[PDB]
């Protein structure tokens, strides 16, 4: 699932998609990272 090289710029869980993998990342660190 991670932790080596999977997946892009699309959430599996939320079923979401990126155009841009700055936007994965803000999801991420945003959308499963509310509190770091
Ligand atoms: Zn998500």
């Amino acid at each position: 699932g991670s932790a080596a090289e999977v997946m892009k710029k699309y959430c599996s869980t939320c079923d979401i998609s990126f155009n841009y993998v700055k936007t994965y990342l803000a999801h991420k660190q945003f959308y499963h990272k509310n509190k770091p």
